[PDB]
């Protein structure tokens, strides 16, 4: 049930208080909301919409920006990110 992020992934969830390098898939997730949070990446006015280029998270998602209503291209991240 857990999985092994990538170091660039790894380096981001460390950013967002994670501890340690094996996590649950869940973990991830809320770490990476987390994230998003402390550096400030979502539109205050458009609290759905991310905006990630020029931040490594952005870099990792091949995106300037999404929707938290479209996970799509998130899970799709994970995958090539993720080992399990
Ligand atoms: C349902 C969930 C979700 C979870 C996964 C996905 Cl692929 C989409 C959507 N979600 C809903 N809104 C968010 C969100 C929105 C704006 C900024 C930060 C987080 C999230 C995300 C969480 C999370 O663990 N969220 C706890 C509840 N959130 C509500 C919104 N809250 C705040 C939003 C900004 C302003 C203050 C309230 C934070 C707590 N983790 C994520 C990680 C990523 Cl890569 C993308 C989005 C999220």
């Amino acid at each position: 049930n857990q999985v092994r992020p990538k170091l660039p992934l790894l380096k981001i969830l460390h950013a967002a208080g994670a501890q340690g390098e094996m996590f649950t898939v869940k973990e991830v997730m809320h770490y990476l909301g987390q994230y998003i949070m402390v550096k400030q990446l979502y539109d205050q006015q458009e609290q759905h919409m991310v905006y990630c280029g020029g931040d490594l998270l952005g870099e990792l998602l091949g995106r300037q920006s999404f929707s938290v209503k479209d996970p799509s291209p998130l899970y799709d991240m994970l995958r090539k990110n993720l080992v399990t």
